[PDB]
């Protein structure tokens, strides 16, 4: 279908004469610059290619406003997820409209010129409450407040080229090119797949079922920019895709990264989703259970209800000009061995089977088996590659402020002790002293798989600067992972407690 | 670099606006036709998407001739192998200089209009001495004077559309295609390497090496059209590819397939290779241990010498505006684990292994193991797939004309027979009754692994119609597979020498 808006606007392709003027001007020693954030790279580079058609700069409040109470561009043009440039108060007060400012990434490479429209400080709760639904614990919503700037400056842009990128440089596809790849094969109907998760049994069938119910080549379109803190990492995923997609019978399906920064704004998201692949030059796009939700809050209670997206994508279906294949929870069936939409089974005289993400992620992290039927081997295996079970994880024992005995002595006796099990991990005493330079590398140890001995505790005002995952703290206090019986504990006694701690959390083996 | 000539001849491009027209005129109920052959399908489509610029039809006369004897175009432009329209004589004399001709493919799809520029009966002859060496086992001189139409008919190309196919229809890149491939990954060297059989470590290693050596990407170009009769099928081959890609580094090889028409012409077809490689785009060429030849004939002897290619190459170096990457015989050295050029190594301290085509061949034939150190394991599986061990393989036996038992008898007896063995192949007793529509199904039937009993030969004039592979003679006569003893052989005794016979050639194993 036609690109939203009607015309694909790909800014590279629109500004090539202009680049070697823009490019002497973003580098001038008078214009303004501003180096892009790790979303706003995914935004910019779903603008300057025509994927956020028809948007062509970052929302000025006008359009910001509407999209926000309206889920509509001004102008009507259906759009719910703002888009925008946030800065900070110290940038925003430099900028006038009819500004001109250099956007750089990594501060060396420059991408595009955006010409100020307007410098407004959007009302965050507004936002929360009604773009992203308000609950605190919701991803857009920590970042908006947490990570985003309070200040977004609206304007047009041009552009100079796309972010860089050294890793899968040929299947970034981008909007024409995608159109190109399709038309060279002749395809004139693709259902695309939305994903952010490795893809399993259950995906393979249900998106063969898409192209099967469409009549429509397979398009695997998974998410490399930005998704859920916590999701599996990109690379490990493209393999796991690259891996799967052989899987299909041979000519059906086609592999393009998108490198979108997903909100996880369920519904609204949903009906962003299929006019990106729209964009792309999708015809049907497929929406299944829980599209772009984010799960539950720590309270159990639901972001978006499980069929919400599909509901609000067939409420815009005239106007969205794509066609969405619906899907219901789609799963597996022991005794038939098979897959199949929940919605075409009797829940009552057939039985069903279901591993869930919590569920997958906590067998990859006890080294637990996973069903022949629940993914294929070739994926499960590259999955474990980058998410080793407990025996091959990295952690941190550190020795608490309250600790009495001679932190030298019971360090070397853990180190000494650690070393007599053997099996492949590095041990290292590791004195901070504070320094963030330093602490900054506990993370870095613990996911190379090393255990490391920690002398003491680090000022709170650097807590932030660590990242707690497999961080264990022994000390009397109550809110201690290891607590100790007191301050003056024989360490005999400590490194016991400490040994069996750890083998009781499947990082010793014996 | 640029296209032979310095003009990409993509005339789909060129002739764009002009297919509707194009193809009223080719379905027209006046315009003489010609159904292209599957070799001429091979050729027009390299002339059509510019793959043998600078040609924009097939040679006439003057550039015919020039090429035979001058390994150049008429205007001195480097071409080796000649590309001609070959035709017959009742085709012939209805054509004249200035005619048009609608080329067909499968006398249904409209593929170019030709205009006739002259008609003439070369000497093949000359053709097979000067182009092919003249040895008549050679396999461009057996099509030449077994297939290929006495009269050659030159002249200039219009473009309709190029030859349909329904298998692997993204992966055969045109040369701008594969040009704009390259580019939209930032590739300004590639390594291009010409295949027609399936690849080994050995392979792998020498594209690598190649890679290493020349500093470029590596484009794996295997040649899909027409090879050498007894080749692997293409399929076979291309699953075969896909995989061992696989083995090479993250983003360095891309796969294209080349509908090209070997000839098997040794070095000339090497100089022509480079040529039509330089078309699609790449900077550099392999050249490895008997380019392009045929092996030795039934004689022993050399077609063309293990390194002509690379010297002749090497001759017009400085013309073919490509450069050639020369490999000497890559080998397996046991003591290092590797492989390695021969030119490299010292065959005096050092021990190598090679496992030669008819060696594997054998070894596929038998369901002998294959090294884990000569190729990759996925790699030999495809290839047992599709050229299974003899237990696996189809057969037919012929009761001799000869035989004076009952046809019908020893018939059912054989059939009765092979029964009882089980192991999964499907036997029938064939009545060919001498109908070709039938005698032509036979290899058909050995093809899909069964085992056919043929109650009696076939006229000599229908001999051809039939596939002669396991295809095996019981009669007194001498020239018989399984000899008889006497025309009038008890049954039960026949039935042994045959069941005897096919267990010794592996069909049956207890
Ligand atoms: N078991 C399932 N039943 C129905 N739909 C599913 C199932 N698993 C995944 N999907 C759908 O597959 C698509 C991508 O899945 P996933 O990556 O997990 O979520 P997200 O929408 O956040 O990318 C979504 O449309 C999702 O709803
Ligand atoms: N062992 C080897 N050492 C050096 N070059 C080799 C070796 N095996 C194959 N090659 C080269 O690989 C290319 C393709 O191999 P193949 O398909 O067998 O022959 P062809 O040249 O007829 O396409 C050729 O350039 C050939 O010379
Ligand atoms: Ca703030
Ligand atoms: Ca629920
Ligand atoms: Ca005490
Ligand atoms: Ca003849
Ligand atoms: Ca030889
Ligand atoms: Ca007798
Ligand atoms: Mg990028
Ligand atoms: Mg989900
Ligand atoms: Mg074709
Ligand atoms: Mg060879
Ligand atoms: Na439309
Ligand atoms: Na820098
Ligand atoms: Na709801
Ligand atoms: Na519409
Ligand atoms: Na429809
Ligand atoms: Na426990
Ligand atoms: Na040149
Ligand atoms: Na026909
Ligand atoms: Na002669
Ligand atoms: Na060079
Ligand atoms: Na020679
Ligand atoms: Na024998």
């Amino acid at each position: 279908p036609a690109p939203h808006g009607g015309i694909l606007q790909d800014l590279i392709a629109r500004d090539a004469l202009k680049k070697n003027e823009l490019l002497s001007e973003a580098q001038s020693s008078d214009i303004l610059v501003w180096n892009l954030t790790p979303r706003q790279l995914c935004d910019i580079e779903l603008i300057l290619n025509g994927g956020f058609s028809p948007l062509t700069g970052f929302l000025n409040e006008n359009d910001y406003s509407s999209v926000v109470t309206d889920s509509r561009l001004a102008d009507g043009t259906l759009w719910t997820i703002p888009i925008t440039l946030d800065v900070d108060e110290a940038f925003a007060n430099q900028i006038k409209p009819d500004t001109r400012i250099a956007l750089f990434q990594d501060d060396e490479i420059p991408i595009a010129i955006l010409t100020v429209q307007d410098v407004y400080k959007p009302n965050k709760t507004i936002e929360a409450e009604k773009v992203f639904r308000g609950d605190p614990e919701h991803p857009a919503i920590s970042y908006l407040f947490n990570v985003a700037g309070d200040y977004y400056v609206g304007g047009s842009l041009e552009a100079i080229q796309l972010p860089q990128h050294y890793d899968y440089p040929g299947l970034r596809k981008t909007p024409a090119q995608l159109r190109l790849e399709f038309q060279s094969r002749q395809w004139d109907r693709v259902v695309a797949f939305q994903t952010r998760n490795p893809m399993h049994r259950a995906h393979r069938e249900l998106t063969v079922r898409a192209a099967r119910e469409a009549n429509a080549k397979v398009l695997i379109h998974p998410v490399v920019g930005l998704t859920k803190p916590g999701d599996i990492d990109h690379h490990t995923r493209v393999r796991v895709y690259q891996e799967i997609i052989k899987r299909y019978p041979n000519g059906i399906a086609f592999l393009s990264l998108l490198p979108l920064a997903m909100r996880m704004s369920g519904d609204r998201e949903a009906v962003w989703h299929a006019i990106i692949r729209k964009n792309y030059g999708a015809s049907h796009f497929i929406v299944g259970r829980d599209h772009a939700g984010p799960g539950k809050n720590s309270k159990g209670v639901d972001f978006y209800g499980p069929y919400d997206a599909q509901e609000l994508v067939e409420s815009y279906k005239h106007e969205l000009d794509i066609e969405v294949v619906p899907f219901r929870m789609v799963t597996y069936l022991p005794d038939e061995d098979r897959y199949a939409p929940i919605d075409q089974i009797d829940t009552t005289k057939t039985r069903t089977l279901n591993i869930s993400g919590t569920e997958l992620r906590r067998r990859l992290r006890v080294g637990g088996e996973i069903p022949e039927w629940f993914s294929y081997p070739e994926v499960v295996k590259i999955l474990r590659e980058s998410n080793p079970p407990r025996p091959k994880q990295g952690f941190s024992i550190v020795l608490g402020n309250s600790l009495t005995v001679s932190r030298e002595q019971l360090s070397i006796a853990l180190l000494s002790t650690f070393l007599q099990f053997g099996g492949g991990r590095y041990y290292k005493i590791f004195e901070h002293n504070n320094k963030t330079e330093l602490l900054s590398l506990i993370q870095d140890f613990i996911g190379s798989g090393s255990g490391l001995i920690i002398p003491n505790q680090w000022e709170d005002d650097k807590d932030s600067v660590v990242g707690k995952q497999n961080v264990y703290l022994l000390d009397t206090s109550s809110s201690a992972d290891i607590q100790l019986e007191s301050a003056d504990e024989p360490i005999s006694h400590i490194v016991q407690k400490v040994v069996l701690f750890l083998e009781d959390n499947g990082f010793f083996v014996f």
